[PDB]
């Protein structure tokens, strides 16, 4: 059936400067799917001395470590707009099992954050060296259908922007949350996107659509 990919960009990127990323997801399973790469609000980012970029949502410090802080007001502003755009395309008649909802980076921390949040049980969401954006105080806030989202967690062992053991560190909050994830390590990966990382994002999009 129809369904809907929405990719969120990373810190200083555009939606428009990623969308060549549908060309890596060749297969004819994925061929009829929906993209779309929507582009962050010019903001302030604090750790770039309040330099205006686009930014989904503040961050006080990078590189990213357990233990890095975060404006998690910030982030609940940027859920506000995902949400959105995956509410307009359910009540456009998609099914919400067939939206799926991936980011790299910046927009890795806001997938995690809007799918958890999202009232509906989604297709899944694919974090690509992402970060938990929020404190567990949030996690008595998660929707109950949101918990049986699946998500797929990608991170590169040398990742130096977004430490790797900040994504390890995303398990045992997920565990706690009651959240299911399976965590992907790409040896030798900084922060970036690897072909190889895709086509592992394909496949379980795949099988999840069974």
């Amino acid at each position: 059936a129809r369904t809907f990919i929405l990719w969120l960009h990373g810190l200083g990127d555009s939606g428009p400067a990623n969308e060549p990323i549908q060309t890596q997801f060749k297969s004819s399973e994925l061929s009829n799917a929906s993209w779309l790469f929507p582009s962050a609000p010019f903001n302030p980012v604090t750790c770039n001395n309040g330099a205006v970029m686009r930014s989904w949502f503040d961050v006080p410090e990078a590189p990213f470590k357990v233990g890095s802080p975060i404006d998690e007001s910030s982030v609940l502003e940027a859920v506000k707009n995902v949400h959105a755009i995956i509410d307009q395309e359910i009540a456009e008649g998609t099914n919400p099992e067939n939206v799926f909802i991936c980011g790299l980076s910046q927009g890795g921390a806001l997938t995690l954050a809007s799918v958890l949040l999202y009232p509906k049980t989604l297709g899944g969401g694919a974090v690509l060296s992402g970060w938990v954006p929020f404190t567990s105080s949030i996690i008595s806030q998660f929707p109950e259908e949101a918990k049986k989202t699946p998500i797929l967690w990608s991170h590169g062992t040398d990742d130096r922007m977004v430490l790797f053991e900040a994504g390890q560190a995303a398990l045992p909050f997920l565990k706690e949350a009651g959240v299911t994830c399976e965590f992907k390590a790409y040896p030798g990966l900084g922060h970036s996107i690897s072909n190889k990382e895709l086509k592992y994002i394909e496949s379980w999009i795949k099988r999840r659509l069974k």
